[PDB]
């Protein structure tokens, strides 16, 4: 990144003021007593009326807003505390310590940035303590360019507040201190509207490593609050610290947040997770489906289907009520759903296939008016549906496209091709049979949508699609360069034909030329010798070399790279279609009406405690692998 | 699973006897005395006829039977023990001990389950102990579809004794508590048939871990029983503790069990392995064969041969006598079995062929009649043994025709078809030949059976059998969408045939259409351009994409499915022939008469001890890799 001003200089870049700065550097006490001697005599020599006002300019950059506080903060030294201990008592007399430890930088990359900033990220719990007990801002929002970036590389965001300063930089103690003072105001929003916990998500990771001070800082800011009010706050767009958690894919702090269970009463009302009864590896639990059901706008199951983003979908879908949710709408509408999805739309393959076998061919019942008539209505059924999810869809797929968007388009321009053949065969038109076949053979070709989400067919459709986007779009630029180098090579060596005779050479322009190469590549070429050049040696010469190149090399190394896209989708084999039928069922749901969705909801209200009735879902669940391996270490 | 009510409940899904339930649960002393003085002063003030009766209803839940003893046991809190000695000395002066402490659920999915279930289960050695000394039930059958599942997702099966329950659950302290008390039946037997040895069984692991409790509580029941009544006691379907081990597929329980050896004598006669001399890395041991061999019903050697619902047959087979009896058959009679049925069936395809091939082509010896005789008598002793086995077959193969019930159907299609070739060339018909050469093809097709079996060549008929089924047959429902939609394409656009010139169009009809385009996906194709459509671009460009999709993409991406198929049988290749000469063994001793068997028997008497004589086998082990790890370390 750049921002073209240092936090810190003490590099410049090719008189009393500046030895101030150049005594709290480096820690010369009896230097810097000796300087603010001849500034506190330099105060009246010219007037009175201004004291608390000059004593501030002489102490302070007029370039960046740094006090002579934090230039001794930003450089730590063991003769540090007793720095401080002298500014702070400098300003008793001259009546201006209410300024001195609440200043802020002027400049717009550090904006609101505060000695109490700089000595919590320092790790200094001493000179902390006696900053907020001298009258230091508790709540002093750090915005700028650097505390408030675009990207997770031009800066570092935190929470802007000093309260999230010590919690994303593993500092309990001060956290401790921070929440006992009753100034602090918790609930605190930044300017992307980010609280205590939302800040902590996306300081968080992905994964679990051997130390997650995040959630120990999630535990414990969230138990000393007592209330609901952390939770339920929402972001500038619209995200509580559990949507953003699905948002930004960390599979461990949503794990934590959605199998919250506190068994201690006076603190058990902040649990979502509520255990029934436990019997050995049985245990029946009652799980909290606030913002987790797709009954709300932005739903937490909502989010993590839908987020192509992240790559850990699956460790996220597998939790605790995520992935009984999406089991049961399998097993109420949606395994109906995609069964009729296959009838009506094979029977719509077989009705184009008969029309456009059985064409009339040169002169030009209730079942036939019912099946031509089927063919008018499904195709503009498809051509609305399709045609709103991709106006509802943004431009950067590259990873919308892998196997789920690919499909919007297919079935899209399919159902445009039928409807495009009855305008050209009504009216006067001969090129129906130009969009009739090309859309019956697309027709038949989008019967691998329904191979999708199932064990043993879902890898097909993966395999066929990263072939062509990975391997062979990428390997037309080095064969074309073979074959239009070689193409007009061997059109240039055939002399122009006596009159008759056209069979006399196959290379006798560029179109036929391209034609034969294209056999001599897959294999259903010929090495003819006859070929009536004047140099036949070196026609010779360029056609078997030809041969090497790419029926030889270069269609071995396609196949090469093939096999490895082939192997790769077949060790990740289990996890594709697990992830195709989770989008297929919240399609589905969509496509419910109102009165007809509420049959469906999941649910059953509890009595949790006193003004307490949240919606519930009891998941029995068994785990003798967790058990067996819990009871053997307990009597060893 | 569901269950429909739960074991515990304290959350309500949306008063004498309520107040009791909620003061042993929280663990309440003086809130419990104070409310059984106003219930021990509500017995008299109406009637003095009843009170045993009137005592026991206001203290049981009336839906499940559920105790106040029962509701203070599964809520553990470390005010437990205080609340059980109040409960227990207060039904001494109503003299209504006997019936409060042996009550039991009566609902029907936890019936049986009583308060000493729950006492052990939640690891309280002294509450359990005070129920014992006051009169609890150790015998107490804990019935229901909870304790009773059909499959190991359904509940919790354990044995439903409470002896079983601290053996599955890692607590001696309470089996040695159990095993001394006089009152309980340690051979006692439940819903399932089975006894303290069948439940260890059944949640015995099928490997070996670091801790193996199974293995001790196994050793520990039975040397204090002292007794063969374990041992020899069979469940409703007939299987003893070592049978059982066989049928689940537990390999670290049947190699315990079957080279058991005690060295203690008044303890020496419960083992099954005897060591008779040691010396060095040589040993001499007899082993037990009582339900080992095959000459009972159910015996251990036919279970694991036979098992195909397990993994882990290759271990098991390995064992200490199940390799020797498997190598003793195969050098006594099964290798010569073997080959003369490859010389009878050799001889039997022959004979097929030299009179398929020289058949009376238009115009319609002792040795001829020696070869035509042998047909129609071996085609008829395959279709009724070969007929036998699929008709004593289960209708589930998914693992039993991996390569073993794959040949039996082979063998008795081809002899039917030598059959059915007799009845048409006789009577009046000339369909003959539509049989008679199917079975002569299909019966040179059967040699790769006599291929399995060995290192060298076992492992040819699983590649053949797990490319078709695993690789190809998955892989036509993604192909007959190119072919059958590019083969209506492609016929479509061929314009019909002024009169004569039949070989103007190769695409003329659909059934030609599918036969060049499966030229042009194997590579025996041909790129035509000359093909009279009115459309010539436009077949040129469906007919290269068809070449690009089938033939470069589609046939190698099934070329690197079936590549992946190969290289897996390849590396389980050694473990492939060594069960397919087991089944090849055990099949065969089936087909020797019972004078026969009698002579190939195994075993020699042997005198254990007094009144103790059982069939033996003497094996001499040679270890040298387990002896000079052995002895290196004993002088390190
Ligand atoms: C303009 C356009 C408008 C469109 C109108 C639509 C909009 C309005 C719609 C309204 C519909 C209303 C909702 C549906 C309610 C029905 C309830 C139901 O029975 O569902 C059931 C399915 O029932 C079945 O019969 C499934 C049949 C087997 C499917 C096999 C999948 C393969 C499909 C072809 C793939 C071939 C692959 C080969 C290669 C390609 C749910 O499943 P289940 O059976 O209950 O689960 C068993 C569990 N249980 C029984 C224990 C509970
Ligand atoms: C997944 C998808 C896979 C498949 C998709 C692949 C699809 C590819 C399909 C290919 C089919 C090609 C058909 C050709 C049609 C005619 C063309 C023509 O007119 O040429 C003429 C000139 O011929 C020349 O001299 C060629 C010069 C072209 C300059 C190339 C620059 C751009 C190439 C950038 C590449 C370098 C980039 C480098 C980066 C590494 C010859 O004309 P004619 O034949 O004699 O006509 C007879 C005239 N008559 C009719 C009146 C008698
Ligand atoms: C209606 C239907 C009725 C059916 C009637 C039947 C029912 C009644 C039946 C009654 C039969 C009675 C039982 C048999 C007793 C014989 C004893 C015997 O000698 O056995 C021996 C076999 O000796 C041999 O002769 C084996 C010859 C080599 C075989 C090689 C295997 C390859 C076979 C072709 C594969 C080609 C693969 C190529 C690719 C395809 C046992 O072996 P061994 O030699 O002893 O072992 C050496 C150990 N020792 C010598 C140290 C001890
Ligand atoms: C291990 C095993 C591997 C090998 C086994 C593979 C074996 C495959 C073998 C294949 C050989 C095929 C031979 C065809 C025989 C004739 C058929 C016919 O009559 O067609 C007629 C209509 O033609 C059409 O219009 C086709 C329409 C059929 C509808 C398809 C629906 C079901 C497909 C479900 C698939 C989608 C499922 C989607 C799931 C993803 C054309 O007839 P004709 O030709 O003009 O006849 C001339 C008439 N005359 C004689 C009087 C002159
Ligand atoms: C999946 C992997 C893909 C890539 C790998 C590829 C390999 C695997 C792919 C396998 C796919 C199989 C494609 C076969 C092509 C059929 C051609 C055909 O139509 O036959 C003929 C039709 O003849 C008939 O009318 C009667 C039908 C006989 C067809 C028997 C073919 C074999 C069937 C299954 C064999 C099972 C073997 C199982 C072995 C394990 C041709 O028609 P015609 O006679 O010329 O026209 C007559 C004119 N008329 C119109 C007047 C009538
Ligand atoms: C990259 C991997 C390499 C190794 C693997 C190989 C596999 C991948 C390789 C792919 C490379 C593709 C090479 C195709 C060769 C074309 C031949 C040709 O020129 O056509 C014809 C020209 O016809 C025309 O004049 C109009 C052009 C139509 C050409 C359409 C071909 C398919 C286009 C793309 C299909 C997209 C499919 C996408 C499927 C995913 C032949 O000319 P002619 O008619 O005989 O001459 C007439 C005489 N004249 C001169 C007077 C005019
Ligand atoms: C998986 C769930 C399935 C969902 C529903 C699927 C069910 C779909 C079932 C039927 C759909 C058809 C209804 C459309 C009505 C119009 C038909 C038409 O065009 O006329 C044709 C009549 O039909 C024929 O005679 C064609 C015979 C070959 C058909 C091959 C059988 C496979 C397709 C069907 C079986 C698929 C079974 C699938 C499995 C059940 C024209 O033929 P013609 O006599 O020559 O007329 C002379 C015209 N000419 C003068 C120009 C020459
Ligand atoms: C890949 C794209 C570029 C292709 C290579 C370009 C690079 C070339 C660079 C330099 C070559 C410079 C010399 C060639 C010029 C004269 C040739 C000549 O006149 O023909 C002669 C012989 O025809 C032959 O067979 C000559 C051999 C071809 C030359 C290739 C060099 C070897 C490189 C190998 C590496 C493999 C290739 C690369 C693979 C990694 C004449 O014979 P005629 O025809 O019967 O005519 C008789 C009439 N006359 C005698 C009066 C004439
Ligand atoms: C591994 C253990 C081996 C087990 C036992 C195996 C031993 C098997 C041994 C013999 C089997 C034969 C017994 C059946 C008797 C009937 C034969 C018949 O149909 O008549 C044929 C006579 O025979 C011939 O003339 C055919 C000559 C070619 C045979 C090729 C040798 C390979 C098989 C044999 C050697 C395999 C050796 C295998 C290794 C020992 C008809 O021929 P024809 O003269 O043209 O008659 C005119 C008819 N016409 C007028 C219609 C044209
Ligand atoms: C896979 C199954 C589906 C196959 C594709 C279906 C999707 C298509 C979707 C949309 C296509 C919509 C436009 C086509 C309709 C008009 C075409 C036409 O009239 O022919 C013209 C040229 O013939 C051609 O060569 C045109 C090229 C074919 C179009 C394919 C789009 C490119 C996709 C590439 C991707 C590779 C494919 C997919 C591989 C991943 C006319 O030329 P003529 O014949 O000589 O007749 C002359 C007389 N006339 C001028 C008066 C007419
Ligand atoms: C507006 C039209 C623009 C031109 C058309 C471009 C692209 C659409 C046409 C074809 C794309 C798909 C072809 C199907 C072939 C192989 C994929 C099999 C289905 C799968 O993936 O399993
Ligand atoms: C009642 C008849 C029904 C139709 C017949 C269906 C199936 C039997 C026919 C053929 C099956 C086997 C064919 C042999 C081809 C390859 C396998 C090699 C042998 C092996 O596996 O090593
Ligand atoms: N069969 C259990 C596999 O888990 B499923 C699953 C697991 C992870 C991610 C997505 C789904 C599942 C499959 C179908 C319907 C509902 C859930
Ligand atoms: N909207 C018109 C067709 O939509 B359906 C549909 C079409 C293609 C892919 C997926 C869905 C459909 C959905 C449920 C039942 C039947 C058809
Ligand atoms: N050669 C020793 C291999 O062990 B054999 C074997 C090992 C494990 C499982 C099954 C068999 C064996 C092979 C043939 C006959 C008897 C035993
Ligand atoms: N039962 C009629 C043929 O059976 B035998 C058989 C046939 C096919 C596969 C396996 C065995 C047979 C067994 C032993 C010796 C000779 C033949
Ligand atoms: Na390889």
């Amino acid at each position: 990144p750049v921002f073209s001003k240092p936090m810190d200089s003490n590099i410049r870049q090719c008189r009393l003021k500046k030895r101030i700065f150049a005594a709290v550097s480096e820690g010369c006490v009896e230097e810097l007593v000796e300087l603010l001697v001849e500034l506190q005599e330099l105060c009246r020599r010219r007037h009175d009326e201004d004291v608390p006002d000059f004593l501030m300019h002489k102490l302070t950059a007029s370039d960046t807003g740094k006090t002579c506080l934090m230039k001794a903060l930003l450089n730590i030294n063991p003769n540090t505390k007793e720095i401080v201990r002298i500014l702070l008592a400098f300003a008793e007399e001259n009546d201006i310590l209410g300024r001195f430890i609440n200043a802020e930088y002027t400049e717009e990359a550090y904006e609101g940035q505060t000695a109490l900033n700089i000595a919590i990220e320092r790790r200094q719990g001493d000179i902390a303590a006696l900053l907020i007990a001298a009258g230091a801002d508790v709540n002093a929002h750090a915005k700028g360019a650097f505390f408030n970036p675009k990207y997770q590389h031009e800066g570092f965001y935190f929470g802007e507040t000093p309260l999230a300063l010590a919690a994303c930089t593993n500092q309990p103690e001060i956290v401790q201190l921070l929440m006992e003072h009753e100034q602090t105001d918790i609930t605190s929003r930044d300017s992307r509207g980010n609280n205590i916990l939302h800040a902590l998500v996306t300081v968080a990771e992905d994964f679990k490593t051997q130390n997650d001070f995040v959630k120990r800082m999630y535990d414990m800011i969230l138990l000393r609050s007592g209330n609901w009010e952390l939770e339920t706050t929402r972001n500038n767009d619209g995200l509580t610290p559990l949507q953003l958690a699905a948002k930004m894919g960390k599979a461990e702090i949503l794990k934590y947040i959605l199998s919250r269970e506190i068994k201690e009463k006076r603190l058990r009302s902040l649990s979502r997770k509520f255990t029934d009864w436990a019997y050995g590896p049985v245990s029946s639990s009652l799980y909290d489906l606030t913002n987790v059901d797709t009954t709300t706008d932005n739903s937490v199951l909502e989010i993590t289907v839908y987020n192509t983003n992240i790559d850990n979908r699956h460790e996220m879908l597998t939790l605790e009520p995520l992935h009984t949710l999406l089991h049961m709408k399998w097993k109420k509408f949606a395994k109906h759903m995609f069964f009729l999805s296959f009838c009506f739309y094979f029977f719509y393959n077989i009705t184009l296939t008969l029309v456009s076998y059985y064409r009339p061919r040169e002169e030009e019942g209730w079942l036939q008016l019912l099946g031509r008539m089927f063919v008018l209505i499904w195709a503009m059924c498809i051509s609305v549906k399709e045609g709103i999810a991709i106006f509802l869809l943004r431009p950067s797929d590259l990873q919308s496209i892998l196997s789920d968007a690919w499909f919007h388009f297919v079935f899209f321009i399919q159902a445009v091709l039928v409807i495009l053949s009855v305008f050209l065969y009504l009216f006067a038109y001969k090129e129906y049979l130009a969009c009739l076949v090309l859309a019956m053979a697309l027709g038949w070709a989008n019967m691998l949508y329904y191979t999708r989400g199932f064990q043993s067919m879902g890898m097909y459709s993966v395999m066929i699609q990263k072939v062509i986007l990975h391997d062979v779009l990428k390997f037309l630029f080095v064969y074309i360069v073979f074959l239009l180098g070689f193409g007009v090579a061997l059109a240039s060596l055939i002399e122009k034909c006596p009159k008759d005779n056209k069979d006399c050479s196959s290379y006798g322009s560029f179109s036929d030329a391209v034609l034969e190469l294209f056999k001599l590549t897959i294999g259903l070429g010929d090495l003819n010798i006859q070929q009536n050049s004047k140099y036949p040696i070196l026609f010779l010469f360029l056609l078997i070399t030809y041969v090497i190149l790419t029926f030889v090399l270069l269609l071995n190394m396609l196949i090469a790279l093939m096999g490895e896209t082939v192997e790769n989708v077949s060790k990740e084999s289990e996890r594709i279609w697990r992830l195709q039928r989770a989008r297929t069922i919240l399609e589905f749901e969509k496509m419910l009406p109102e009165w007809l969705r509420s049959r469906f909801r999941m649910g059953e209200l509890c009595k949790v405690a006193e003004d307490d009735f949240r919606l519930c879902l009891r998941i029995n669940e068994v785990k003798w692998t967790e058990w067996k391996t819990h009871v053997s270490f307990l009597n060893e």
